[PDB]
């Protein structure tokens, strides 16, 4: 046989865990029957055991294997004959693919692949709040199961567990409303496990008896104040009348679970977004516009925190990205207007320089190939599709240095691409602006910085109230979240990015009409109007109560 020594270890490198030195020891061998037939790890927290084999990890007892199912059975276990996919099934069977995806190159427990799982979850949840009636609602319930099967495994061994979020939080509720797409006026009902729901067939008897029963406003007050603490919940509650809670002034609508969901917001964050618009002292020079999006409701600590906040200004191209990608190209900088808005009480060189070095290099395409290959997060904003080019890339990567010869092939094959498409004219254009407009787009930027630094304009700030954080949040993740948002971004005005995330926050129910910069087209000097006319909004909405 073999021994065990200090979780535990076994040797003939397998490790064991028992949540330490009781009689549970006496379960754990029990259930071990084998010699080379061992998980690399095995745990006992609960009455469930769980095994990590691999990347997986599975709940294996309770004195049941579980499959997720793929995006293709998936095909086959939602079909419903005679309806187009929606939106709303679209979203799932996408975070399904993003979720397989996962857990190709990374354990199921790792953060990322944590993050895939939990959206899965939030997607089909709001997928059945929202469609009760779908002939889809049995295989998504399938799925459901697997995913908490799956969370519920996983969970375990997740490193932090801050980012899981309650089943009772109020924002377990409120991610649903995403995928639900649901009309406003539709009510929240509570089934017989008194989880939330919607409620359209046997929907007659629910719609008679709404006076009747205040479990669901409760259960949602009950669902903010274990999240945010009752003096959260007393307060917002005490300044919701029945009528904002509900359309006819019975439990709770849509509308409702907004104003609830914006209430909070204002409390924990009084200001939604600050705008920044530079208006450089002027060499016939170019205006420049940014938003940062608060942090609303959302409860984040310590770095995690920090990096939600970058994560969250809005520009011509995401943060993070628009960073690592101008170190890239060369290899600490700070690209917000935040950063340059601090008056004298308390890099810009050698990026100005290697980027002056570099549109004036590439004012001079074999060059391209080298810049794209280098920066994949790049090439794939290029609409190359990903299995054209990576081939190359491993090529350029692991495969002995060759590289000069490859990034000749590879300028052939996008050639070949620009052909086939038919429309040549457009696909250079595209892989063209990728690579260096966005170095251009960056030099101006960095330009700017430098500019105010050295006082030779003026950087303004609006600091907007009462706007949906979240819904913005959500907005600027779909522009920038994928390599085709990007480019999008990309071939644009900073200007209208951020007017299109503030028109996702609410702007234009705020300033009553719909605004209309001149020609159709935003502009530094355009937003700020906005802006100031959305500050004047909220002061006569404000003053009014
Ligand atoms: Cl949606
Ligand atoms: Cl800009």
């Amino acid at each position: 046989n073999l021994l065990v020594q200090e979780g535990f270890e076994v040797r003939s490198t397998i490790l064991l865990d028992n949540p330490q030195q009781k009689s549970i020891e006496r379960f754990i061998l029990a259930n071990f029957d084998n010699f080379e037939q061992m998980p690399d790890e095995l745990f006992l927290v609960d009455n469930k055991v769980l095994s990590h084999h691999d990347g997986r990890t599975r709940i294996l007892a309770r004195k049941a294997n579980v499959e997720l199912m793929s995006v293709t059975e998936l095909l086959d276990a939602a079909h419903v004959s005679g309806k187009v996919r929606g939106e709303s099934y679209q979203q799932v069977i996408d975070a399904l693919t993003e979720y397989h995806a996962s857990t190709a190159e990374h354990a199921d427990y790792e953060l990322t692949s944590v993050e895939k799982l939990l959206n899965l979850r939030k997607q089909v949840e709001g997928y059945v709040l929202g469609h009760p009636d779908s002939g889809r609602v049995q295989a998504m319930n399938a799925l459901l199961n697997q995913v908490n099967s799956r969370l519920e495994a996983v969970s375990v061994l997740v490193v932090s567990e801050q980012s899981i979020k309650a089943h009772d939080s109020f924002s377990h509720l409120y991610d649903q409303l995403d995928n639900a797409n649901l009309k406003e006026s539709k009510h929240l009902y509570l089934d017989g496990n008194g989880d939330f729901v919607t409620k359209g067939k046997g929907n007659l008897a629910n719609i008679d008896k709404l006076g009747g029963s205040d479990a669901v406003l409760e259960k949602v007050k009950a669902a903010v104040s274990h999240e945010y603490g009752q003096v959260v919940a007393d307060t917002i509650f005490a300044g919701l009348s029945a009528n904002d809670l509900a359309k006819d002034g019975k439990g709770i609508d849509i509308a409702g679970l907004n104003k609830v969901h914006q209430a909070i917001e204002q409390h924990m964050s009084p200001v939604s977004a600050t705008m920044y618009i530079w208006k450089p002292s002027d060499h016939s020079a170019l205006g420049h516009a940014a938003l940062q999006i608060g942090q609303g409701r959302t409860q984040l600590e310590g770095q995690a925190a920090a990096d939600f906040n970058k994560q969250n200004y809005v520009s011509w191209w995401p943060l993070g990205s628009k960073s690592s990608n101008i170190r890239n190209i060369f290899n600490d900088l700070k690209l917000r207007w935040s950063d340059f808005s601090q008056p004298a009480h308390q890099g810009l060189n050698d990026g100005e320089t290697k980027l002056k070095r570099f549109v004036e290099k590439l004012n001079a395409s074999e060059g391209y190939a080298s810049v794209l290959l280098g920066n994949p997060d790049m090439l794939a904003s290029t609409g190359i599709p990903a299995h054209v080019f990576q081939p190359f890339v491993d090529q350029w990567n692991d495969t002995s240095y060759d590289m000069m010869d490859v990034a000749n092939r590879f300028a052939e094959e996008l050639q070949k691409q620009a052909q086939a498409s038919g429309d040549p004219a457009l696909v250079e254009k595209r892989i063209d602006n990728v690579v260096r407009l966005f170095a251009e787009r960056a030099l101006e930027e960095i330009e700017a910085f430098k500019a105010s630094q050295a006082d030779e304009g003026r950087v303004f700030r609006i600091n907007l109230e009462g706007l949906d954080v979240a819904a913005m949040q959500a907005e600027w993740n779909r522009l920038s979240n994928d390599p085709d948002a990007r480019y999008q971004l990309l071939t644009k005005n900073a200007s209208s990015t951020v007017a299109k995330v503030l028109k996702a926050g609410g702007a234009d129910k705020l300033i009553g009409h719909t605004w209309r910069p001149k020609f159709g087209v935003w502009t530094p000097t355009e937003l700020f109007n906005f802006g100031q006319a959305l500050q004047e909004a909220q002061l006569e909405i404000a003053a009014k109560k």
